[PDB]
């Protein structure tokens, strides 16, 4: 029975490697990396891998993992697929410790944008889970975290940190752990999947896909949004992505609303995420 080495890049930024059977689905993997992560609460997360055109997709777990990577090295990331819009009622501490971590990343990458005292904020909340209460003999008037909290890092950011780190002291680190996300899921971005594409006009938009619905940015004042109760079909058919907008009260028609994406790979990609956060975020 031949066994193919498997790489997964952890949200802590360091590699977990073990063996699957060649003719492995995707979930055999994951249920290994969540078993090393201690991670019950499994339903909010995934592996990723790059395709041919190194692209993110998601490892599908009912799928052979090997007519995924197809061509590709057998090399994946752990992370959040569904983030949830309530972190509060998770029913463990080490789901919430797994979503700031990929939060963290979310924000240090700039796919999360968040104001300066947000940034400083949510480092805050970092520092009090993993160092515990402010210690003045670590830092002095030039002290810089070895902790990323940003995509760009100014002194004034890490004397932010430090003043906020102050007024935690007692906090435990479930308990800051909670603050950060309580925090993070407020801010206009909070898992909101970025899909760029063209309108039916050529006009170049991003589509965000996240538990309320579609989003379509087209400019910073005509931004439209689409509940998924509101999205009856989504479909997809050469470079062509299309949702079904159920009729207003008293309409008699449904209205079908057409985006051009860039190849037929990224139209197949948003269509299964849109599908499986309409099914995920459906209902209670
Ligand atoms: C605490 N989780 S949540 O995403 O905020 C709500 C939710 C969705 C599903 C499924 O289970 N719970």
């Amino acid at each position: 029975p031949k066994s193919m080495q498997c790489k997964v890049i952890l949200l802590d930024g360091s590699e977990y490697t073990c063996d699957v059977e060649k003719r492995s689905r995707g979930q055999v993997l994951f249920d290994k990396v969540c078993e090393h992560l201690n991670l019950l609460e499994k339903d909010y997360f995934g592996l990723t891998y790059r395709d041919a055109e190194n692209q993110k997709n998601w490892l599908d777990p009912a799928k052979e993992i090997k007519k995924q990577v197809r061509s590709g090295a057998w090399h994946f990331s752990f992370n959040v697929k569904f983030y949830p819009p309530d972190p509060a009622q998770l029913s463990e501490d080490i789901t919430r410790y797994y979503l700031c971590l990929q939060l963290r990343d979310d924000i240090v990458s700039g796919r999360l944008p968040c104001s300066f005292v947000t940034l400083a904020l949510l480092g805050s909340y970092t520092v009090q889970s993993e160092l515990g209460d402010y210690d003045p003999d670590e830092c002095g008037s030039d002290y810089i975290s070895e902790f990323r909290f940003a995509p760009n890092h100014t002194k004034e950011l890490e004397d932010k940190v430090i003043e906020l780190h102050k007024s935690h002291r007692g906090m435990t680190p479930a308990e800051a752990e909670m603050h950060f996300l309580e925090n993070a899921k407020k801010l206009s971005m909070y898992g909101v999947d970025l899909h760029h594409a063209k309108d039916s006009e050529g006009v170049e938009i991003m589509l965000g896909v996240c538990a309320s619905g579609l989003l379509i940015y087209r400019d910073r004042l005509r931004i439209n949004r689409f509940a998924w109760p509101k999205v009856l079909k989504i479909s997809y058919k050469r470079n062509n992505f299309y949702i079904k907008i159920r009729p207003g009260e008293f309409e008699q028609f449904e209205s079908t609303i057409g985006f051009k994406l860039p190849n037929h790979r990224a139209a197949k990609r948003l269509w299964k995420v849109c599908v499986e956060h309409h099914t995920f975020f459906r209902l209670l």
